[PDB]
């Protein structure tokens, strides 16, 4: 249709994101024009632990699981789930470090929105309410994997 009914479309779901639900509008804008679209089928890893990362997922469509190696185990070990509404991957922005734990959609036709660093940094970076909460939820993580004894 129009970019405008486009925008409108993205820019309702968006709302619908809990995270982004106070953010001004200029801001939402710039994520509206600047992210893209990626899409998922069951098992695939959109992220994977030790790897670099500077993007920021909201997961539109699906499910996934967030794994994470840990001491005294072998394989990885089930955190949580995320759904439509929810997002992953600010760590590794945040904490200026390389992917943190596996992000595996657990169903086929799973679709993120992505955003890159700069644009993540432009608006989400930016608006304070947001940022403190992210950089907080971030320093629980760090405790939570310290707590699993994440390797
Ligand atoms: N280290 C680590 N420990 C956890 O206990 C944990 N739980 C999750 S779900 C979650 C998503 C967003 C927020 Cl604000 C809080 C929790 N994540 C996410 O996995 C991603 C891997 O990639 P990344 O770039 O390291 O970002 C990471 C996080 O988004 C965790 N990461
Ligand atoms: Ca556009």
């Amino acid at each position: 249709s129009t970019a405008q009914a486009r925008d409108e479309q993205y820019r309702n779901f968006l709302r619908s994101v809990s995270l982004l639900k106070n953010l001004p509008e200029d801001k939402l804008t710039k994520i509206i024009d600047c992210l893209e679209v990626e899409y998922y089928d069951k098992g695939d890893y959109i992220i994977r632990e030790g790897e670099e990362g500077s993007t920021f997922f909201i997961l539109a469509k699906g499910k996934v699981k967030v794994t994470q190696s840990t001491e005294g185990h072998d394989q990885p070990q089930l955190i949580k789930t995320l759904q439509k509404g929810e997002y992953f991957g600010e760590k590794a922005l945040i904490s200026d470090d390389v992917r943190s734990a596996n992000i595996i959609a657990e169903e086929n036709d799973v679709a993120c929105l992505v955003i890159d660093r700069e644009t993540f940094n432009q608006t989400v970076g930016t608006f304070e309410e947001l940022q403190k909460y992210l950089e907080g939820y971030v320093a629980n993580l760090n405790r939570d994997d310290e707590k699993r004894h994440a390797k």
